[PDB]
Parts: structure tokens; C-alpha cells; sequence
């Protein structure tokens, strides 16, 4: 019943940029440069982490967040804030 964030979650919200594909081809893992493929410096995942930052009810990290580089990390960071809110 504990469930706040998962990994299928942040793919989601990283693949809701995107708009509309059917292809990746994750064979292993997709949590080691997911941000730094496309070009997601912070800009493009600024707007995204903050609708986002409401509607899950985490605070508004603009340090960490505004220079995200791993992909895990990002899950971590959202889903940290969730732990310490329960």
C-alpha cells in the first residue's frame, strides 16, 4: 500500500515531453544519461518538474532539480521529499 514513487513513474513523466512514440529499445536499463541524450540540461525538464512538482504535493527544489544530470536521481529527489512529507 506504500507506494509514493517508482521508477515506471518518473519514465512517464520523462516520456510526457516527448509527445507520441512507440519506439525506445531499453534492453537493460534506462537510468544512466536519460537526461543527457536529447539535451535535458534543465530548461526543458524546468517546466516539466514544475507542473509536476503540484500535483504530486512535493516542495519546489530548483537547485538539485535545475541541475538534475542522472535519472535516478530525479526519482529519488521528488520521491525523497514525499518520505520526509509522511
Amino acid at each position: 500500500m506504500a507506494t509514493l514513487l517508482t521508477t515506471d513513474d518518473l519514465r512517464r513523466a520523462l516520456v510526457e515531453c516527448a509527445g507520441e512514440t512507440d519506439g525506445t529499445d531499453l534492453s537493460g536499463d534506462f537510468l544512466d544519461l536519460r537526461f543527457e541524450d536529447i539535451g535535458y540540461d534543465s530548461l526543458a525538464l524546468m517546466e516539466t518538474a514544475a507542473r509536476l512538482e503540484s500535483r504530486y504535493g512535493v516542495s519546489i527544489p530548483d537547485d538539485v532539480a535545475g541541475r538534475v544530470d542522472t535519472p535516478r536521481e530525479l526519482l529519488d529527489l521528488i520521491n525523497g521529499a514525499l518520505a520526509e512529507a509522511a
